[PDB]
C-alpha cells in the first residue's frame, strides 16, 4: 500500500467515518485527472487506493469532502473540503499516510513518508 | 478589509514573510477565475486583497504559495501550495481571516469569520 | 508588551473570548510560582501580564483554561488544560505571542518569538 | 491496551521516534504521581503504558520530552516539553490515544477515544 489516508475529528475525538475522498494526479494539460477514491473505514482510514506499479512519480491531490461530512453531523462548517497537493519522489523505498485532523472551521494535514 | 490572510512559520517561530498567494473565485461555468493576488509582509499579513463591493458571493480558493517559501529557506517540503476553499458571503457580508501555520511536512489553517 | 497570547475557537470560527489563563516562572526551588493571570478580551488577545523589567530569564509555563471555556458552551471536551512551558530571554529579551487554536478534543499551540 | 501514544514529527515527515515520555497521575494531595513512561518505538507509538485494572478514573498528565528530541536532531525548540493533562471517564468501554505532532516552534494534540 503505497498511499493511504487517515481522517480524524477533533470535534467528537474520534476517527472520521465514511468521509469521501477523491485522488488526483496532475496530467500533461495541467488539469486535474481521477486517480482513486473511496470512503474512510471505521478507523478513519482509506486503504487500498493504488498500487506501486501505478503510483509513479508526479504531482497527486487528495480532495476531502469535509463539508458533507460536518453537514451529516449537523454541524456548520467552513471549508467546501480540505485538500492535500503533493509530490510523489523516488528516493528509495517509500510509502506515504497523509493524516487529516478536522474541526468545523479548521483543519490540519502532515504526511508520513516511511520505508 | 473584508478578506486578510495570516500565514505563521513553525519552525522558526516568526511570520512566514514575502509568501505569495493567490485568490480564485468559482465562476457559473465551475472554472477558477483569478479573483486577487499578493504576499505576506514583515508581519506575515496579507491586507487589501479586495474590498466590500467586489467581495461578493461566491466560492473562493486561498492557494498559498508554501513550496516556494521554504525551498527559499534550503527546505525541499512536502505540499504544493496550502489550499483553502470556502464559501463567503452566503448570508451577508462577512469579514474573514484565513490564517495558516506552515512546516515543511505539515500545514494547519483555520478561519476567524466576523460580522 | 513582551508576552501576549491569543487564543482562537476552531469549532465558531472565532476569537475565544473570555478565556482564563495563569502564568507560573519556575523558581530556584524546582517549584511553579504564580507570575501572572489575566483572560482573553473580544479579540481573543491577552495584553499587558507583565513588563520588559519584570520579565527576566526563566522557565515559564502558560496554563490555558480550556476546559472551562467549553463547559460554557455546552461541550464536555477531553483536556483539563492546554499547557505551554517555554524557557523565555535566555539570549537576552524578546517579545512572545502565544497562540492556540481550539477545539474539544485537540489544541494546537505555536509560537511567535521577535526581537 | 487501555492507554497509548503516537508521535509524528512535522519537520521530517516521519514519526517521531526515541521520544521520552513520562506519564502522572494527580495523587490527592494535588501533586503529580509518576504512573508509567517510556520512549517511543520506530512507528512513533508507545504501548504497554498501563493496564484496564491500574487505568482508572483520574486526572493524568503525558509529559512528552520534545526539547531533548529536537536537540537531538540540532534544531533550536521553543517548549521544554508538551503536556497534554485530561480526565480518564468511565462512560462505557474506551481506549484512549493520545496523538501528537511535533515542529520546533509548535505543536498540536488530539485525543481518539474509541469502543
Ligand atoms: O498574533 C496574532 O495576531 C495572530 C493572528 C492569527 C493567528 N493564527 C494563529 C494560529 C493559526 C493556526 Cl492555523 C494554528 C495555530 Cl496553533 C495558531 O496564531 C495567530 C496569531
Ligand atoms: O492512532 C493512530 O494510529 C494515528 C495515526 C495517524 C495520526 N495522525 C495524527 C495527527 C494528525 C494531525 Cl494532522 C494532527 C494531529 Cl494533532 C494528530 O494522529 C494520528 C494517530
Amino acid at each position: 500500500c503505497p498511499l493511504m489516508v487517515k481522517v480524524l475529528d477533533a470535534v467528537r475525538g474520534s476517527p472520521a467515518i465514511n468521509v469521501a475522498m477523491h485522488v488526483f494526479r496532475k496530467a500533461a494539460d495541467d488539469t486535474w485527472e481521477p486517480f482513486a477514491s473511496g470512503k474512510t473505514s471505521e478507523s478513519g482510514e482509506l486503504h487500498g487506493l493504488t498500487t506501486e506499479e501505478e503510483f509513479v512519480e508526479g504531482i497527486y491531490k487528495v480532495e476531502i469532502d469535509t463539508k458533507s461530512y460536518w453537514k451529516a453531523l449537523g454541524i456548520s462548517p467552513f471549508h467546501e473540503h480540505a485538500e492535500v497537493v503533493f509530490t510523489a519522489n523516488d528516493s528509495g523505498p517509500r510509502r506515504y499516510t497523509i493524516a487529516a485532523l478536522l474541526s468545523p472551521y479548521s483543519y490540519s494535514t502532515t504526511a508520513v513518508v516511511t520505508n
